């Protein structure tokens, strides 16, 4: 492999230099012969294939606090390998935890919002065992995060696996979302993208309120057992009505989106520990709601009636009816969302920040693993400045994963 | 191992067989993808390449293994042998052609791949001859508005010091001129090359829309300087629908569309002169030539006299402008009966074309990164699509500028 791989802009004609990609730790999926960078998605440890992953990530944190080489390092080692010796596996230090799970979003490549990867608030959960002891630490993580509208990015991380058959899970994919209610018509109502989670509630016991916003409950999953119902206090889930600045009849659309973006479903791996429940949190691009939320055709897919209430030609495509109707829906989420005070980034604001930012990691780290087709919003992606950005992709650890989704690999008690 | 790629707004799943036939490199690998870089012979090296696409051409007239198929193996054989090159018949220029544009895996276009006019121009040995053979593809291409695909393919390179080149890195662009005061007029894309067209002799109006001369070289001689006629210049006056002030912006554009840098790559035969053409998809005008801020970047302009609020980017003040220049894109083409294909239309005929290639062909090479249009991305369906982007041959490739090679 080379040992310096170059990026260009292609608007600004800026050249970067990457050298960090040669800490690159698993495989992106691509081959010399073909590229899945446009696919999505491209039984524990043994001792063996312990020793080294721990022993990586001490050097590194070791490294990152200018002690490496250090006594301090040289015991810690030993202390692992001690522990992975007696026991087949070992526990983080909270320092090595905040650091960790600090990094797995610093190396997230997928994530516009890394500019921020600093100022994480991590609250270790490791001694939960109950799924009560999940809902309250969620409670307690959103009610942090929400912080009355000025939102707070935070991570709440429960005990790592051990044998995979005592795994902790959220069943959701998010901490909140709404519900999706599949009619005998072939219809749906709510929202769409929830229908499969959205009737695994209602099949554990949830009484679906059957409304197009209705927040669905947790779904937690403690030390391998069966899962429990829990609902959200609702005075705990901010949301935001969505009007627009000119046009009065929008709020008559009946419009609302929730203030809290909170990944439930994905696996934190450090130093080859595997944390399958750490739920985190940011907060929103307006596109993600004005763009993907609301416009998908498998989602809430509102630019018809958007347009019939602008009188907009909906008969030829050329007219472009579908482009002016996504404007507006996202013209009005940031109104709504800046109008109630509640943290909102805009994706001209977001990816001029992420660029900035990337430069300062390459010059500072040697680089900045991105994934160009993620990076770029999904409006108006050529006026923002990370479209023109060459990007390097290459998977760092400790990081995010995905992992399966738990109804399909649990079993029932 | 066969490859599976699904569209996440659909839930079609299709099946790649085909990337198994590549061996060119894509730049990645296990560790490192480098899907968003826009840039990543002799007698040996030369008959494989050959005997592959004589191969893929008899089978794809169902005579794989006749005699026709052996004969011409060995005749290219000994062609390689006592010339060290060898000539295409004309049947199989024209297959290596359109399969070049089969597998240009950056093309949304690529549903008319075989409806594509070759235009043989190998007999040609001067620039004068050569902006002959472009007059008649330019004339042919326009169509009076009615655009028809077209290729024309210079001689071969021999020995790389005799190369054929289209200096312009596209058959019909405007002029860009650095202002004394720093700023730009014009087209800043073509700053440079309008600088050697002056440089040459070229004498610039320094309007906005100047049509650029066409700079052309053959078999490696200096480049030449010549006028393409204007009635040949189909172009089209910018007005809106609904902004009766949208016209007094004083914007038009040219009709054809016409890559003429590229080299085109045939059975290990190299073209480097080559201009093809087809027509536009109105984002190449509407959001890239217009709004990049490295282009005419009137998005500015545009807003203000939408009376639009520019103070905060929250406003999407820029997204708004955006989407009015691209309608009256559309509608100015489509006005004036000039072939234009907007990004919904573009996209959804190419999922259809990777439905088809997926079928008869086992696969298509696809790279989603410039597939995607560069607005409204997510709202058309290539977005949710899963792509494979890998590289066959005949094929579109990049070369070098050739003012940084020549000597004079
Ligand atoms: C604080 C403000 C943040 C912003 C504005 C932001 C923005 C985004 C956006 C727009 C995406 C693409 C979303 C999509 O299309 O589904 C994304 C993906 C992602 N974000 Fe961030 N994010 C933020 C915070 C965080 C935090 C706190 C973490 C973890 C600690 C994180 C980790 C990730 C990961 C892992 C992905 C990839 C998701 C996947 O591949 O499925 N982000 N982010
Ligand atoms: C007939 C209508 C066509 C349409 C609507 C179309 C559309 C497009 C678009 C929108 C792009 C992206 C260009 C950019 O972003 O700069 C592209 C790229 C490309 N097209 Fe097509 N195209 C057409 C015809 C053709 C033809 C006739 C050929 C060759 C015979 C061709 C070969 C290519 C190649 C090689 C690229 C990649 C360019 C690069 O890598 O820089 N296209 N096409
Ligand atoms: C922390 C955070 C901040 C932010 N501003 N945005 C997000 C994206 C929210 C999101 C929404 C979504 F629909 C899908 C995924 C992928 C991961 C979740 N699982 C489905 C794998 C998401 F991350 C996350
Ligand atoms: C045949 C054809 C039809 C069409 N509808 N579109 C194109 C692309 C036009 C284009 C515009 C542009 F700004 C940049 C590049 C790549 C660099 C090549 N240079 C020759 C310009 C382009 F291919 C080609
Ligand atoms: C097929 C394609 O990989 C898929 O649609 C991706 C494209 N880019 C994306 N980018 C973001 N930010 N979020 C997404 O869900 C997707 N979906
Ligand atoms: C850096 C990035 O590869 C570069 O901006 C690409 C992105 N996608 C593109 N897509 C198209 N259609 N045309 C382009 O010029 C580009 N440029
Ligand atoms: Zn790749």
């Amino acid at each position: 492999c080379p040992r310096f791989l170059k990026v260009k802009n292609w608007e600004t004609e800026v050249v970067l230099t990457d050298t960090l990609h040669l800490k690159s730790t698993l495989e992106t999926g691509c081959t010399e012969y073909i590229c899945m960078g446009s696919i999505m998605h491209p039984d524990v440890a043994t001792k063996d294939q312990l020793f080294p992953l721990a022993k990586e990530f001490i050097d590194q944190y070791y490294s990152s606090i200018k002690r490496f080489g250090s006594k301090a390092h040289m015991e810690r080692l030993e202390e692992v390998n001690k522990e992975i010796d007696t026991t087949s596996t070992y526990q983080l230090k909270d320092t090595e935890l905040i650091y960790g799970a600090k990094h797995a979003w610093r190396n997230a490549s997928r994530c516009v919002g890394r500019i921020q990867w600093s100022k994480l608030q991590v609250f270790d959960a490791r001694d939960c065992t109950t799924a009560h002891g999940m809902f309250n630490y969620i409670c307690n993580h959103v009610k942090y995060a929400t912080n009355k509208g000025n939102l707070r990015s935070a991570i709440t991380i429960f005990p790592q696996r051990t044998d995979g058959k005592h795994d902790f899970r959220v069943w959701n994919s998010q901490l909140i979302r709404y519900a999706g209610y599949k009619q005998p018509d072939g219809s749906t109502l709510g929202d769409p993208a929830n229908v499969q989670f959205t009737e695994i509630c209602i099949q554990q016991g949830w009484k679906p309120p059957r409304g197009r916003f209705d927040v669905l409950p947790l779904l937690l999953q403690a030390n391998g057992n069966d899962p429990e119902l829990f609902q959200i206090p609702p005075e705990l889930v901010l949301e935001v009505p969505i009007r627009h600045p000119k046009f009065e009849w929008f709020k008559d659309l009946g419009l609302k989106w929730y203030g809290l973006p909170a990944v439930s479903n994905m696996l934190l791996e450090i130093g080859g520990l595997e944390f399958s429940a750490c739920p985190f949190s940011g907060w929103y691009m307006g596109t993600e709601i004005g763009v993907r939320d609301y416009c998908d055709n498998s989602r809430y897919n509102i630019l018809e009636e958007v347009a019939k209430k602008m009188n907009l030609d909906m008969r030829k495509t050329s007219s472009l009816w579908k482009d002016q109707a996504l404007v507006e829906i996202n013209i009005a989420v940031l109104y709504s969302f800046q109008s109630d005070k509640v943290t909102i980034v805009d994706h001209h604001s977001a990816t001029e920040s992420f660029i900035k930012h990337m430069e300062n990691e390459y010059r500072c780290r040697g680089g900045c693993p991105a994934d160009w087709v993620w990076i770029v919003p999904p409006m108006s992606g050529s006026i923002t400045p990370v479209f023109h950005q060459e990007m390097l992709n290459y998977r760092l650890t400790p990081s995010f994963e995905y992992q399966p989704d738990p109804w399909n690999t649990h079993v029932w008690k």
